[PDB]
C-alpha cells in the first residue's frame, strides 16, 4: 500500500516533500505536545537516530496542529535531533486517516506502507523498527 503523498514545512521552514525521500526509510510519526508517550519516545528516537541516520533511515515526525513555539519547545525539551514538520491545519493527519496519537508509519524505501504502530514503543521496539526499515547495511 502506496504511503499518501504530502508537503509540509519542517520547523526551519524547508519544504518536506515525502515522495523526495523514496530510496530510505522513512519511519513517520504523528504526534502532539499532549502525548505524554512522546516525552518518553522522542528521548528514544532521537538516540536511535544517532546510528540509522547513516544506515538510510529519515525519521519524519509529523506535528499535528500546534504553533511552531509550542513544537520548539517541546523539541528543545525532550532533545529532538531529527526532521519535525509542522500539519498546521491537521490535513495531513486526516489524510492517513490517523486517530491514536502517537501513530508511526513505518514506510520502506520503495515507499509503501510495510507496518502501522499505535501504543507504546520502547527503546528496543524503535532499533528494531528501524532495521525493518532501512534500505542497505552501511
Amino acid at each position: 500500500s502506496d504511503a499518501p503523498n504530502f508537503v509540509l514545512e519542517d520547523t526551519n521552514g524547508k519544504r518536506i516533500e515525502l515522495s523526495d525521500l523514496k530510496g530510505k526509510g522513512v519511519f513517520l510519526n504523528f504526534w502532539g505536545t499532549w502525548c505524554e508517550p512522546a516525552k518518553k519516545e522522542f528521548p528514544y528516537m532521537a538516540n536511535q537516530y544517532k546510528h540509522f541516520k547513516s544506515q538510510g533511515v529519515e525519521i519524519v515526525a509529523v506535528n499535528v496542529g500546534e504553533s511552531k513555539i509550542a513544537v520548539h519547545n517541546f523539541m528543545k525539551s525532550y532533545g529532538v535531533n531529527f526532521p519535525v514538520v509542522l500539519d498546521t491545519d491537521r490535513q495531513v493527519l486526516d489524510a492517513y486517516d490517523v486517530s491514536p496519537l502517537p501513530t508511526t508509519f513505518l514506510i520502506n524505501p520503495e515507499g509503501k506502507v510495510v507496518k502501522v504502530v499505535t501504543g507504546t514503543m520502547t527503546e528496543s521496539m524503535i532499533h528494531d523498527y528501524m532495521n525493518l526499515i532501512k534500505p542497505g547495511e552501511t
